[PDB]
């Protein structure tokens, strides 16, 4: 539950801490920390994490790659809150790496967190994992990250007759920017916990129904307390869209080991029933 997150959130936070350390150049290892140092709720390395173990990994196994992913995760919202993009002067309810730093600083600061992404999946991950698998790793980030993927997200989600192309854009935006990273956390998670091909393609299709599934909830909630599932399909026509794709989550979950396997239904009926 919340539990589970919050501690494999808290050791992945120490994790970070240990990753990215300050030494020279100071100020950009400042600025790398700022932002990778934040509240994040974690989910993105909770998940390789989770997913590792679901195949007989452990948490030490997959470690690196979680940092990668969300070190990736850290790099994409410094550059997504540049002015030539979305302009953000706060998030996480606190000044933006550019504010503090500048529009300079911060694109140097996601390069790096970028980069050392790869170099730390790379060298720091456990030789008892296979160098196939760790070069598959690199190549699963890489793509889920560049032009098929994250990018294609950034460069769709610009704001049409909405009634014909409206729902083909949302989810499209919705899998590019939201689910992409997060199938990448799970595929890694897969991988580099020893799991074999078909393991990997249920967990790449669990963390793309739960990464829409999030985004739906969240555009409920926010309806319930821009375009949105409730504007597109109406509010009913969505919950019953959240709970197909809630029950499609756990779906992929079948076959897998009864006890390993909670953590991942847990977070999926979490994220499913988000009340705030
Ligand atoms: C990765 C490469 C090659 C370039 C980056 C391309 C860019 C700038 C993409 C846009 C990235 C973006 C704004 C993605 C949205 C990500 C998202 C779902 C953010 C909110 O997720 P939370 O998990 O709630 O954030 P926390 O970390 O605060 O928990």
């Amino acid at each position: 539950p919340i539990s589970y997150i919050i501690r494999k959130a808290d050791s992945v936070n120490k994790a970070l801490d240990s990753a990215v350390p300050l030494r020279e150049p100071l100020k950009i290892h400042e600025a790398m920390r700022y932002s990778l140092l934040a509240g994040g709720k974690r989910v993105r390395p909770v998940l390789c994490i989770a997913a590792c173990e679901l195949v007989g990994g452990e948490e030490s196994l997959a470690m690196p790659a979680a940092c990668a992913v969300e070190m990736i995760h850290t790099m994409s919202l410094i550059h997504d809150d540049l002015p030539c993009m979305d302009n953000d002067d706060l998030r996480r309810g606190k000044p933006t790496n550019h504010k503090v730093y500048g529009e300079d600083v911060a694109v140097l600061a996601g390069d790096a967190l970028l980069s050392f992404a790869f170099e730390h999946l790379a060298s720091a991950t456990s030789s008892e994992v296979s160098p196939a698998r760790v070069v598959r790793a690199v190549g699963e980030l890489a793509k889920a990250i560049g032009t098929e993927g994250l990018v294609a997200g950034q460069v769709v989600d610009i704001s049409l007759d909405l009634n014909n192309v409206g729902l083909e854009h949302l989810k499209f935006i919705h899998l590019h920017k939201t689910a992409a990273l997060l199938e990448a956390s799970a595929v890694l998670g897969g991988i580099i916990g020893g799991g074999s091909d078909e393991e990997i393609e249920r967990l790449r299709k669990f963390a793309r129904c739960i990464g829409l599934l999030f985004q739906v909830v969240d555009d409920i909630l926010d309806v319930t307390k821009k375009l949105t599932y409730p504007k597109l399909m109406g509010l009913e026509k969505s919950r019953e869209f959240a709970e197909k794709l809630n029950t499609e989550a756990r779906d992929q979950l079948l076959g897998f080991d009864s006890d390993k396997v909670a953590p991942l239904l847990a977070l999926a009926n979490y994220i499913a029933n988000r009340q705030n």
